[PDB]
Parts: C-alpha cells; structure tokens; sequence
C-alpha cells in the first residue's frame, strides 16, 4: 500500500530530524510495515542505563488505529506481557488518528517511567510496584543488567 | 548553594534552556538561580493536549542531595497535583540521587502527564475517576485545560 510507504517516510524522516532523546528507529528494508525501534531506559529508573529494542507493527489502517507493540528486550514492567506485548491505556482510549509514531514511543518511554500496575498484564511486577517498589525495582534493574 | 553545586547548576541550567526537551521550555530569573520557570505542553493524545502548563522548580539548600520541590502554577485536574499545585512524583520519591539532573526532573513531570498515577493521588478525585471512570475524568481534564491550559 503506498500510503504506508508515504507514512513510514514522514514517520521515519522526522523521528530521525528531530529525534526524541533516547529513541531510534530502524525500517526493515524488506517490510516498512514492521518498524524495530530501540529506547534508552530513563535515568532514575529501574530501566536506567538499558538499551530497550521494541518492534511496532503498522497495520494496513495506521493511523486509524495505532500500532501493536513489543519489547524485544526482556523485561519486567507490569503492562509488558509474557511474549512482549505492550498495554498502553493512553494509546487504547485517548487515540485519535492524527497521532503518529512519535506520539506511540514518547508514550512507551513515558510508561518505563511511570507504569500503570491497574492495567498489568504482568500481575507481579504490578502488586510489587504498588505495595513494595524496593522489590519491584531489584527485579527491574538485574533484567536491565542482563538484557539492556 | 555551595559554589561547587552552582557552577553546575549554571552550566546544566544553560544547556537545558538553550536546548530543552520537546514541549518543554525553562526561564530562569536573574535574582535566583533556584527559582526556576517552567512551561509544559500538554502531550498530544491525552486531556491536557493543546495546554501549556506553568509550573515552578525550586532548588532547596539540600539540592541536589534532595530533589526540587514543584509547584504546578496552571490549575490541573491531575491525580498527583495538589489543592494548592503540589506535584508528588512516585519515581522522584524513591529512586532519587544527586547525579539526576533538572532535566530529568522535568521530563519526569512531563510523562507523568502521560501517565498519572491513581494509587499514589493527591487529588482523591481525580485519582478515582481514572480507575473507575476513566472517560469523565478526561472530560474534567479536558475542561480544566480549556479554561487555564
Ligand atoms: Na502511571
């Protein structure tokens, strides 16, 4: 579909221009539709220090809907599921298809900061995050050491 | 304030204001290095998109061994700003240190936007409605911000 070669070119080309710290994304020459991207875990986080390396898929609708997403990287976080799936309630509810790709991994680096352990899909690392950070936090940060 | 802890407020403060994040911009006041301004665009695809929100860093003598107090200036409807603006930051809070500068505060603030947290909610209500009624809670946040933002 064209409009996925023109939308990866303006998605891509301003990620690139203007990019958001810490993020970098890597077109497969060989399906644009598939998008590996890579995010710098956030200082003063248990992610810190990582290299987190996701995969956005683009559905022949995008924008209408936004992408499925991935973490490549094992990792522990309450809304990253067993196979890497990511659940983001912003990007679920507040979508709107004038949103783009920026918009999905600001919204992604966002959530290491801030995870939303009510939405988990991972139901440990979310009561650990709510009723034992200390915990939470050990367990984040040897993943990060291991696999970022 | 001691001249150590200056020299690199000065040069962090420099860089951060020549070349903030996106949405995203500081104005310092030449009477005080640590009263610092900051305006915060509401991020696209959330209730507080299309607002600039106002808000103050304070750097205390403790700084950086404890981290700035914020105040958000702009009225919010936010689960983690108080009655008089009171921002409480869950990962400021606990995974604080001295080597984390202004601008990971800032950016720090700036997702929590994104992504509130209900658990830790200053404003009771607010925190409620995301949980159990996520879409008035948009709609009290998308009024706020129309009117202030
Ligand atoms: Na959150």
């Amino acid at each position: 579909p064209p409009h996925i070669i023109r939308l990866v070119y303006k998605e891509v080309t301003t990620l690139t221009a203007d990019p958001p710290d810490g993020i970098k994304v890597f077109p497969n020459e060989e399906d644009l539709t598939d998008l590996q991207v890579t995010i710098e875990g956030p200082e003063g986080t248990p992610y810190a220090g990582g290299l987190f390396r996701m995969k956005l898929l683009l559905g022949k609708d995008f924008p209408a809907s936004p992408p499925k997403g991935y973490f490549l990287t094992k990792i522990f976080h309450p809304n990253v599921g067993a196979n890497g799936e990511i659940c983001v309630n912003v990007l679920k509810r507040d979508w709107t298809a004038e949103l783009g790709i920026r918009h999905v991994l600001l919204t992604i680096k966002a959530l290491l900061i801030h995870p939303n352990p009510e939405s988990a899909l991972n139901e440990e690392a979310g009561r650990l995050l709510l009723e034992n950070y200390e915990e939470y936090a050990a367990r984040a940060r040897l993943l990060t050491e291991i696999h970022g």
